[PDB]
């Protein structure tokens, strides 16, 4: 049995990352978690479990989006696979605005449960096709550092890559397909990567010097391009 | 040591037979040389002259003659069916990948090429003072960061300008993003294509896409009719 | 919905692609199909030891429609090679449970009996379609159940009927290949490893020729390569539990 | 221009190959990831791509770092047919600190300072079949004090398993965790044919203390 939880509305990534991987503990992922751009970051995810599972997840979910808020945020579960509906919801939503009434008619067509404008997220997150991604890994701080300055050193070096094997050791990139996020403020990422490639998301993070301690990394697929 | 080989025939109004060529230089010299990549095919100009082939090979130092004399004797060959070749030996230097990046984006003159031509000592055989230079050196200092792979299938000289005889079969495909999904299930993008020429072109019919699993599946699933002379993989600059 | 369609007792990879393709035009395929031999020792042909399976989504009011086409075409196949039974056909709807896909580890490690085969087709409800008393049953069942954590790709070209027990017409020259680990290394360089082998059939055997490797660029690059002077009918890539 | 570094000696190996491999990726456009070679079923090498200019300045920075920190050898240009076969020789079979010699004399490698066996069988090893090997490394004030590691049991994503129920079962492990104790510098290791299913199981793996920096390495070793 498959069942899917979106989130929408500590910011999203860093709560779904904590039920992705609370869940692996007792049910099987399909995928890396997704973060959906509306144009926004609403978080899904899903599971391979058995019908006698249903009550366990949707407790431990409900329970860590509470503890994450003992310190408007939409749960929606929907059991099964994406129906044709939702996913046409979800495409719809990327391309245009779409209203909360559209949203709870779409929840109810589809046998979704919706535990703020948050619905539309956590449905749409669920829903997406998610033919075309990039990878997208996030690093956490520690609490004691958030609002703390960013402790992290981007060093210039070269990478490894098959294309450029036949040319001079100068030769230039004519695109970066592979980029770092740098955010700022009370934000608990510390920082992050975007590429299409696993191997040379690896060669980057494996390079950025960091001179404080990340809480957690997680890999994220997005709707998001490089 | 590397050598590189560029074939581009634009000042050959019709021609069709470029790829054609470039296939059969890439099968032939891989009896002798070592090839880095399947060969690549470049278009210069994306608002549709501007067709040129390249591909690179390892080899000795004692061989690079005979590459380029087997390259200059198979384009005779198949051209005195009724041309434009460079050579470049050595790794590809900034100046020609940023020419190729520059003829990718914009006009270029003749007295551009030949000027990188004689910066990195390309050689331009028998240069008959045509534009093609512009392609074969554009063609060889292509850097394949992005690209798309185009697989085309090549008719026997026999069939070519007769009626084609291929089925393209409506089929479902096996995609692992759409295993959440239902059955019934709209696909968002076509991320793989058919090219699909008409009259005297000598390609049967081509695949371009970005996954070779997924050509793969296409490709077997092509109701090919008649019998084909020989497909080539190619990696180029265009997209679906 | 999930089916899987399982066939077994030469022809099984044939009939099992042209099961494959037809499908296709009507159900959504999960994977290439599956080339599954259960014993190393012994001969991929028949009897039992190679099969051949695929799995298919599909909406629910279509199921029927799945099996009904199956059993068609495996007829129509029967009737024109005049053969001129059936091989055995096995469907299994929904999930592969664990109970049959230790059956199918099983039965690539030991000797498992028809009865063993019996008994998980009665518990998972596997629908073992006009049953003969043969040992097919368990290749089958096997084939649907094994999990493809560990699999090799085998790209296998068919002959077209006029040609079968004609010698083949195919011509293998030596060419290079392109290597991303050779980069490296000078020009005169010998793999340490083939990864990637020929399959040359002889005799009345449909099959033209074949490719086992484990990278589906390099398969390409074999396939492009190879001299075919005969016609095929149609290639298909499977993925099978054998190595090289 | 291709030039190859390979270093052995008689833990720390892997320690300092790391640190090579991210200095000189500052002067140098690395080839592939370092690759690390072990003869019994151990040494460093990695190639980078460099210009005749850089030679000097390349050697200098690498005898600098690992004597701030064993043989040290170097190579220019690609890996001849002889060095590769003495390479895959000295896995199959046992070879002479001397043969090592006169390989290394006959394709013009560099000696700097076992061992040298190690560092030439690294530099001319053909690893058409590899692993990855992602290895975490301890900050020294940490060395040798009680390590600080959490395995967190889940379940990772398989596409090969979309198919089968829940209670599927996993028929071969082909991704494993390494686990060192003692004073090794290795917090903790993974090894993997997939990088995809190496980082799931890295970004599951609860890390108490504050790492110096992890290396992802290709090796000729299995899970």
């Amino acid at each position: 049995m498959l069942i899917h939880i979106g989130i929408d509305d500590m910011c999203t990534t860093y709560i779904g990352a904590i039920l992705y991987r609370e869940i692996s503990k007792i049910a099987e992922p399909l995928d890396f978690p997704r973060l959906i751009r509306l144009n926004n970051g609403a978080v899904a995810m899903s599971f391979k479990i058995d019908e006698e599972k249903i009550k366990e997840v949707k407790t431990l979910v409900i329970r860590y989006v509470r503890e994450l808020a003992d310190i408007n945020p939409g749960i929606v579960f929907l059991i099964g696979e994406v129906p044709k509906e939702l996913e046409e919801f979800s495409l719809r939503a990327l391309r245009e605005h779409v209203t909360i009434e559209e949203a709870e008619h779409v929840a109810r067509k589809v046998n979704a449960e919706v535990y703020g404008r948050g619905i539309i997220g956590g449905l749409a997150a669920i829903g997406y096709p998610l033919e075309k991604f990039t990878y997208e890994l996030l690093a956490y701080r520690k609490r004691e550092y958030w609002g703390t300055p960013r402790r992290v050193i981007k060093e210039s070096v070269f990478y490894a890559d098959k294309w450029s094997y036949p040319f001079t050791y100068d030769n230039v990139d004519p695109y970066k397909r592979t980029v770092l996020i740098t955010p700022h403020g009370k934000d608990p990422v510390l920082v992050g990567i975007r590429g299409i490639d696993v191997g040379k998301i690896l060669q980057v993070f494996e390079m950025i010097k960091i001179e404080e301690p990340i809480e957690f990394f997680q890999v994220y697929k997005t709707n998001q391009n490089t």
